[PDB]
């Protein structure tokens, strides 16, 4: 019989022919595959759901942006982003090579456009060969190495042919057979753009693909392999069905220009036509400002591409233009209707937390687990599961190494915390007080004499965030509602720690330049209210809210410590303000509390890192005669428990939110005309939400290190992200 006719059985020992040591891995591509296929027409895809139901499966494998082929292929054989692999999109310029790329042209072979370590180069490296039957990247030398087995990419190999030969390669003897293989699928994609996801065309294709995974299992049977062979059936992105009615033109706003050049689609980009000379000199803030907020609920928004969502990680590259464009679902965008395809068809690449872009993973073998249904997580996370699978040791990439151990039988790696690498000092009181030019009003009750497990655990409950910043010197700051560390490199706050009870009331005087000098700290002149008073081009804001006083009922003046604020712009104080304001109560209502860390962020060089601090010294500003370092976002991490019954100091297991708040000195970003701040805020604090990892990285801090739950258990929830629903 065949295999999908057999009944599923455990497969707790490999259950390999004498000529094999241990099982293989394959990787079967089946481009274009939207999760939401085996959602809804699973009762049509035998074999398929025989591999989901007998194996490891995710509803939704979050694939990275753009949601394309070339850069989420190579992403998952890496591990990494595509502004740091290289291959950004299908479709590329590189300024420094004056080169353009497109999968249909000799530059696809040209070994400059691929960065990173690619699974079979890191398998070449550790004495383990690989088989590859057409994969991005697997016909191209890539650090002088191609696979041991390797095809040129040619999409007319029938299908059939290509499981063909991967079963002859797996009977080559021991030193010649390699222990890796790809295999590549162009459906059901095609079907998908030619007639649309949700068609007569697409199911047929589905039926076509799921008879041939069928073939490739029937053949591993045959071979004695069914129950040696470790198979990840995957996919890049999923499919949505585009609109010539849902497709915006740049000449509507411009005119018919034609000294640009936009990538057309869903994740547009846009850059001069002279390039290299003008790539740099380019006006493109001045083209961007001409295209914001143009429409009533516009469908796109230009963004320079530091001030993406920095979820997306898409700005690094020098092949990403300074100018992108994020477009809502179904949208697409071209400069006119002469530069782009067909605008009714299926296609993909938008935002790679759309529902209908979400992709397709299957784990099945003796080292993934039987019947196990497990949350999304991204592609990136995939190659550090295939090393583990290989017995190889990871090239350094973007996964979090140990997050995905809940698919397997048997972990190979156990992940370790990151150590605290900053040198942390106690900050004595220095009994010199200067005149910092404040005017408290009346109600603010002072501080007159400046100069604890309980304490320390309700600020954090988890742990306190730890330093990673290499050789950074931070002091701990108490106080009775909320512990800080800050840095006594920067002068400013790394982060306030505090936890809000939904019963928890707010305050409702003013405190308008009012401030206490923290005689723990080094005075700074930007410590002091005279600094920012009437300061049109910089004002200060809070990390812990001053009108949150659990015992008393006024402004809570430790909050005013001159320890505790931040350089702001009054732009972004309209968000802050009405987050802490409004929105933090809510969510305390809906959580049973909520304990939240908050701070600033430095990405001057957009690499999703925290910056040395020689980076910091380049990107300082005098201003009003005096050095500051502005912040480049502002990031916030609510966290609460799984069962309401439980408050934040008690989580049996935690429910995390986190946020990077783009720091702009204007809102043009939320076209605020005619808009509830309600609404606009919020839908600015959605849009730029982030996994924990994300703040981690960006700010140099780990949270959570204090709880019991392993190490994997909280990479999973660091590494977390929520889909948008359609
Ligand atoms: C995703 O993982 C990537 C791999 O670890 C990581 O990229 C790495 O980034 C570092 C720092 O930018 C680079 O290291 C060196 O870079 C230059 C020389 O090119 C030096 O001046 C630096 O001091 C440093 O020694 C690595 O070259 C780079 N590796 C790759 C493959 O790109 C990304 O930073 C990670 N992304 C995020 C958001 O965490
Ligand atoms: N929008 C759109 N892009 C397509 C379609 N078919 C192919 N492409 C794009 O064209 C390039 C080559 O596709 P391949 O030849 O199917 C890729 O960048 C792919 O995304 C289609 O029907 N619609
Ligand atoms: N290794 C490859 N080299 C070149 N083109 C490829 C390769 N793999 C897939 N393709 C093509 O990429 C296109 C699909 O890209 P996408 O629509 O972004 O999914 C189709 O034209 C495929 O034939
Ligand atoms: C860039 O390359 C193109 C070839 O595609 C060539 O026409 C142009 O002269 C080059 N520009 C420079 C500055 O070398
Ligand atoms: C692509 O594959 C088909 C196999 O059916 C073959 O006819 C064609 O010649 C191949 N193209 C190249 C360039 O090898
Ligand atoms: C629109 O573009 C022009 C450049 O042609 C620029 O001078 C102008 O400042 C832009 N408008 C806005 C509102 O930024
Ligand atoms: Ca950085
Ligand atoms: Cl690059
Ligand atoms: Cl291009
Ligand atoms: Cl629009
Ligand atoms: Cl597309
Ligand atoms: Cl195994
Ligand atoms: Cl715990
Ligand atoms: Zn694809
Ligand atoms: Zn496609």
């Amino acid at each position: 019989k065949s295999w999908v006719e057999e009944t599923c059985e455990s497969i707790d020992t490999p259950e390999c022919p004498a000529e094999f040591e241990s099982p293989p891995t394959l990787l079967f591509s089946l481009d274009g595959f939207r999760a939401e296929y085996l959602h809804t027409w699973g009762g049509l895809l035998p074999v398929i759901s025989k591999l989901k139901n007998c194996g490891t499966y995710t509803k939704n494998m979050r694939p990275m942006y753009p949601t394309k082929a070339f850069p989420n292929h190579y992403s998952i054989v890496t591990g990494l982003y595509p502004e740091s692999h290289g291959i950004i999109d299908n479709k590329m310029y590189d300024p420094k090579m004056n080169a353009s790329f497109s999968l249909k042209s000799k530059e696809k072979f040209n070994p400059l456009w691929y960065k990173g370590q690619p699974i079979w180069v890191t398998a070449n490296h550790q004495e383990v060969k690989s088989g590859t039957y057409f994969w991005p990247g697997s016909d191209v030398e890539i650090d002088g190495i191609l696979p041991d087995i390797y095809k040129v990419y040619n999409g007319s190999v029938p299908f059939e042919e290509r499981i063909l030969a991967v079963l002859e390669w797996l009977q080559l003897p021991s030193h010649e057979r390699p222990h890796f293989y790809t295999l590549y699928l162009e459906e059901p994609d095609s079907s998908g753009h030619s007639h649309g996801p949700v068609s007569s065309e697409v199911i047929k294709a589905l039926q076509k693909v799921d008879r041939l995974v069928g073939m490739l299992m029937d053949g591993l049977k045959d071979l004695g392999l069914d129950k040696c062979l470790n198979l990840i059936l995957i996919s890049d992105h999923g499919m949505e069905q585009g609109s010539c009615k849902k497709y915006v033109y740049l000449n509507k706003y411009l005119g018919d220009v034609n000294n640009v050049k936009v990538v057309y689609g869903p994740a547009a980009r846009l850059r001069p036509t002279d390039v290299p000379e003008t790539y740099y000199s380019f006006n493109y803030e001045a083209l961007a400002k001409n295209l914001s907020c143009r429409e009533p609920n516009q469908h796109f928004r230009p963004y320079l591409k530091p001030f993406l969502p920095k979820r997306l990680h898409f700005a690094k590259s020098d092949r990403i233009e300074p100018l992108t464009f994020y477009l809502d679902p179904q949208w697409q965008l071209a400069l006119n209707p002469s530069e782009r395809k067909y605008c009714g068809s299926g296609f993909h690449g938008s935002d790679n937390l759309f529902s209908n872009m979400q992709a397709l993973f299957i784990g099945y073998g003796p080292a993934f687990k039987h019947g196990a249904e497990v949350d999304s997580f991204e592609n990136i996370e995939v190659y550090n599961l295939m090393c583990d699978l290989l017995g190889l040791i990871p090239a350094p990439n973007n996964g979090s190494h140990g997050s995905l151990n809940h698919l397997l039988k048997k972990p190979i790696y156990n992940p370790s915390h990151p150590k605290e690498e900053g040198f942390l000092s106690q900050c004595p009181i220095k009994s010199t007080s200067n005149d910092l030019g404040c005017t408290c009003d009346p109600w603010i009750v002072p501080i007159k004499d400046f100069e604890d497990d309980d304490i320390y655990h309700m600020t954090v409950p988890y742990g306190r965030p730890r330093i990673l910043l290499k050789q950074h010197r931070v002091c701990l700051l108490q106080q009775q509602q909320f512990l800080t560390g800050y840095s006594l490199d920067l002068l400013m706050p790394l982060w306030a720690s505090y936890t809000f009870l939904s019963n928890d009331q707010f305050s409702r005087d003013d405190f308008s330049n009012c401030l206490y000098q923290d005689l723990r700290i080094p005075l700074s002149p930007v410590h002091k209210c005279s600094y920012y008073k009437s300061n049109s081009k910089l004002s200060y804001g809070f990390l812990t809210p001053p009108r949150l006083n659990r015992v008393s009922n006024h402004i809570y003046s430790e909050a005013l410590l001159t320890s505790n604020i931040v350089p702001m712009y009054q732009s972004f104080q309209v968000i802050w303000h009405y987050l802490h304001d409004t929105l933090l109560q809510r969510y305390a209502h809906e959580r049973n509390g909520i304990n939240v860390v908050s701070g600033p962020v430095f990405d001057f060089d957009y690499d999703g890192r925290y910056d040395s601090l020689e980076i910091l010294k380049q990107n300082s500003r005098v201003i009003r005669s005096q050095e500051i370092l502005i912040p480049t976002h502002f990031f916030i991490v609510l966290t609460s428990c799984k069962q309401l019954s439980e408050t934040p100091l008690e989580c049996s297991a935690l429910e995390s939110s986190a946020y990077i708040l783009p720091h702009r000195p204007d809102n043009i970003e939320s076209c605020t005309h005619g808009k509830r701040e309600s609404s606009w805020v919020e839908e600015l604090l959605t849009l730029h939400r982030a996994r924990v990892t994300d703040v981690e990285l960006i700010t140099g801090l780990s949270f959570y290190q204090d709880r019991q739950e392993s190490v994997s258990e909280l990479l999973r929830l660091k590494t977390h992200l929520p889909i948008f629903s359609q």
